[PDB]
């Protein structure tokens, strides 16, 4: 390893992600690490351990007009339910954005744009879920809340299995210690990936993405010494998030059998929309 040109374009290409990756998303892994961990922040989150909890912090919450004669099991699976969709309707917007500055990614095909984002937005989503995730919850309303894990596994089947699988996924990922720098190359490498169905130009998105591991392997490299593999260890981390989605997918449609009273926001659907 040497100091190079070409290690220098690689340090830059780095750097103009993890500024882009600053300016579009407003609640960074550092800045949740330090709340979740008792440093001094801007932020207090508001607890949320239980139904009582959960009505007396309502104003954390975005959902539409309470039903009345529901069963409070099923109201406040309601709640929760379109509480998650305001954030992920609001996430994808954030993970597009962050998308245009990818060197490269808006000279691609439109239509390859577009099939980049619908197949990598939600493995983003996952990714950086777990940024604001500890064992004990996870942190919603950009700092104001913090939901805990088995609140979240106590709700009215099958609502109380949706967030398990990502906390899950979050404990094991979060013990790579990857911070904001890693993980602005590492969703790009997400999005530039050339195997999803439907792409037209396939060699230019692999160029891109060749492109981008040689700068988080070189980003891993100078970040985290005596780390070993963890190269190897992230990409492996891309295929859990697969399944995650996939798994997420298969829920989602036993509510779309089992309720009516609860569609899914049009971009949402846009998105599963002849998802695999
Ligand atoms: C847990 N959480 C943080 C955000 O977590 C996300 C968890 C998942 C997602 C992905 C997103 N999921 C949903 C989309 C629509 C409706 C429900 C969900 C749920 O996932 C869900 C379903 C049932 C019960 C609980 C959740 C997607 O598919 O697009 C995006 C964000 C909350 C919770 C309440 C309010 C805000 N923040
Ligand atoms: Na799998
Ligand atoms: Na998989
Ligand atoms: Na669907």
């Amino acid at each position: 390893g040497q100091l190079n040109p070409e290690s220098a374009d690689l340090r830059a290409l780095a750097k103009h992600l993890y500024d882009s990756y600053i300016k579009s998303f407003p609640l960074t892994k550092a800045k949740a690490r330090a709340i979740l961990t008792g440093k001094t922040t801007d932020k207090s989150p508001f607890v949320i351990y239980d139904m009582n909890s959960l009505m007396m912090g309502e104003d954390k919450i975005k959902f539409k007009h309470i039903t009345p004669l529901q069963e409070q099991s099923k109201e406040v699976a309601i709640r929760i339910f379109q509480g998650c969709q305001f954030r992920s309707v609001e996430a994808v917007q954030e993970i597009t954005e962050y998308a245009k500055s990818i060197p490269g990614f808006v000279n691609l095909d439109l239509n390859d744009q577009v099939t980049l984002l619908k197949y990598g937005v939600h493995e983003i989503i996952y990714t950086m879920l777990a940024s604001l995730m500890n064992k004990d919850g996870v942190l919603i309303s950009e700092g104001q809340g913090f939901m805990t894990r088995e609140f979240l596994k106590s709700l009215r089947k099958p609502f109380g299995d949706f967030m398990e699988p990502k906390f899950e996924f979050a404990v094991k990922f979060n013990a790579l210690e990857l911070d904001d720098s890693d993980l602005a190359i590492f969703i790009a490498v997400i999005i530039l990936s050339g195997d999803r169905p439907g792409l037209l130009n396939v060699k230019p998105i692999e160029d891109i993405q060749d492109n981008l591991l040689q700068a988080l392997e070189l980003q891993l490299k100078l970040n985290h010494p005596e780390s070993s593999q963890l190269f190897a260890k992230l990409l492996q981390k891309m295929t859990d998030l697969r399944q995650i989605v996939t798994e997420h997918v298969q829920l989602l449609q036993v509510i779309k059998k089992t309720e009516t009273d609860m569609s899914l926001h049009p971009l949402l659907q846009e998105i599963y929309k002849d998802l695999y």
